[PDB]
């Protein structure tokens, strides 16, 4: 069936940014008839998964638990309250959510409304159209957590095991990839890019996902709500623009429901697993985060692997998940990008090899540049500093430049909102040494001798963007550093740890103590 049907009603508004002006380009991209044919490989895998699901027990969250787990900056309800009101258990929001939950149990058919908007996201320049998000009202969102919050995390882990990527901290991901890679005699890996994965998700895919939830041991009321949410919301429904006008109907995954991530993870794992069997990949290990898929297996030979991947892709396509980028076999782990990252090697103080996650700095640099400029309530630069703390480009460029700006504006102690790892943290910049040491270990203040590919990518990327060479940054760093040290206190600690790389004569970096008093 068609992933979308449109009524012509415009999708109205809520280095460049995406806007509603390109919504037409995306709609054309995401709108197509899906054809899905399933075979015994798919059925065999689904049965194995259901058997694992059958061992999971999961519980209803009360209205209050679900409110407390509601993120602070969610789009407000059209029923007179917003995310802060939910977090604060205001009577207004509490009363409405109870009415919404009751209606979910008593009505299991009436399509639930959703809003569609185009995202505003910053990119560097072939310009990409804005992403479309589809989401139900805040009240419904909280009820989703009541029914399914205890499901959507626990369940995929049990079903998929080490393949479920969301269980891993950043160092655990690296560890899993490197160990998997080193366990093959002749490793071959490839990422698989599904073309607009959300649009490829069929009604059958979504009823399958529901059938897998129900394999869980649930409360009766939870089964009812999960069935209802599926029928009224998940499988499809009407789309409303920001103006209150209907602009079409959906028959695929909505991007902004609680089950988007769990569901894409299960369905991607299910389809890919079966496709591995169809292709006869040997000693397969998969890693899955939602729609993002990477496979590492035992090489059968250069042309064999190429043929294998083409048969892999044919299976995924039959299963309704056709490739955006045709997949490509790699024989070097560094060259495999999954979840916008790749493993790379450097050396620590004693010259030990340290693997860490890095990525092409283009988008992080562009967004940070954008945030310097227009002073946005969004601080993506700080999140990138944390996520990619060990990297060449985060240490020498982003840290240097932003601690530079923090000093000048004397903002060293103003906490910034930071959305990372699926949560919104209130981050004080002086905490960065302690944060980094926990996430990445001390080696992250001491890494040197980065790979030639990594260095080339960074230096080349800077040139493309008109950013000063790394040499400029090392010089600026030494200045920012001395300023931090001179101020002493927590500022000094930042100079000592975050910038010991810019200095000839290294200070000794010892384990930073937890807070006292
Ligand atoms: C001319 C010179 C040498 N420039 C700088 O010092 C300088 C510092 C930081 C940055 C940055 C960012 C680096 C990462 C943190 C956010 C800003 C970017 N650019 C500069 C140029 C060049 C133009 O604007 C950009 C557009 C896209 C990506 C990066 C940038 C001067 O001294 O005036």
């Amino acid at each position: 069936s068609m992933s979308y049907t449109w009524t012509g009603a415009l999708i109205t508004p809520c280095v460049y940014a995406t806007t509603s002006r390109s919504a037409g380009l995306r709609q054309k991209k995401v709108t197509f008839d899906r054809l899905q044919v399933l075979d015994d490989h798919y059925r065999d895998v689904l049965k194995e998964m259901k058997a694992k699901a059958s061992t999971v027990k999961a519980k209803l969250l009360s209205v209050e638990e679900a409110c407390k787990l509601t993120p602070p900056h969610s789009a407000k309800s059209k029923f007179g309250y917003g995310a802060k009101d939910v977090r604060n258990l205001s009577s207004k929001a509490v009363n409405h959510i109870h009415s919404v939950w009751k209606d979910l149990l008593e009505d299991t058919v009436t399509p639930i409304d959703t809003t569609i908007m185009a995202k505003n996201e910053v990119f560097c320049v072939g310009r990409k159209p804005a992403r479309l998000i589809v989401f139900p009202d805040l009240g419904v969102r909280v009820c989703e957590k009541m029914a399914l919050y205890d499901v959507v995390s626990t369940l995929p882990q049990v079903v998929m095991g080490s393949s479920y990527g969301f269980q891993y901290s950043p160092g655990q991901r690296v560890e899993f990839l490197v160990n998997t890679w080193k366990s093959k005699k002749n490793p071959m890996g490839f990422s698989y890019d599904t073309r607009c994965f959300d649009s490829t998700v069929t009604e059958n895919d979504i009823r399958v996902e529901e059938s897998i939830y129900q394999c869980c041991d649930l409360a009766p009321e939870a089964r009812q709500a999960i069935k209802s949410l599926t029928e009224r919301l998940y499988i499809g429904g009407p789309l409303t623009n920001s103006k209150g006008q209907n602009c079409g109907y959906r028959r695929c995954r909505a991007s902004g429901v609680l089950t988007t991530s769990c569901g894409n993870t299960l369905t991607c794992y299910l389809k890919a697993s079966a496709a591995c069997r169809a292709a006869k990949l040997q000693d397969c290990t998969m890693l899955v985060n939602g729609d993002d898929l990477v496979v590492i297996c035992e090489s059968a030979g250069t042309q064999e692997d190429a043929a294998s991947l083409r048969v892999f892709t044919e299976a995924m396509t039959r299963y309704s998940a056709p490739p955006g980028d045709p997949p490509q076999p790699e024989y070097d782990l560094e060259l495999i990008t999954s979840c916008s990252s790749n493993v790379s090697v450097a050396h620590d103080a004693s010259g030990k090899r340290v693997y860490y996650l890095t990525r092409d700095p283009t988008t992080p640099l562009a967004r940070a540049a954008w945030e310097t400029a227009r002073h946005t309530p969004v601080n993506s630069w700080l999140g990138n500093i944390i996520m990619y703390a060990p990297t060449l480009w985060a240490r020498m460029i982003l840290m240097t430049h932003f601690f530079s700006i923090l000093l000048a504006q004397e903002q060293l102690e103003k906490a910034l909102d930071c959305q990372i790892y699926g949560a919104c943290y209130s981050i004080e910049p002086l905490d960065l040494p302690q944060i980094i040491e926990r996430l990445h270990g001390l080696s992250a203040f001491s890494l040197h001798s980065y790979s030639p590919g990594e260095i080339n990518r960074v230096a080349s990327c800077l040139r493309k963007l008109g950013v000063p060479p790394l040499r400029v940054w090392r010089h600026r760093a030494r200045s920012v550093r001395a300023r931090l040290l001179s101020q002493g206190g927590r500022a000094a600690t930042c100079g000592k740890y975050l910038f010991n790389w810019a200095v000839k004569t290294k200070l000794k970096l010892t384990p930073i103590p937890a807070a006292s008093q």
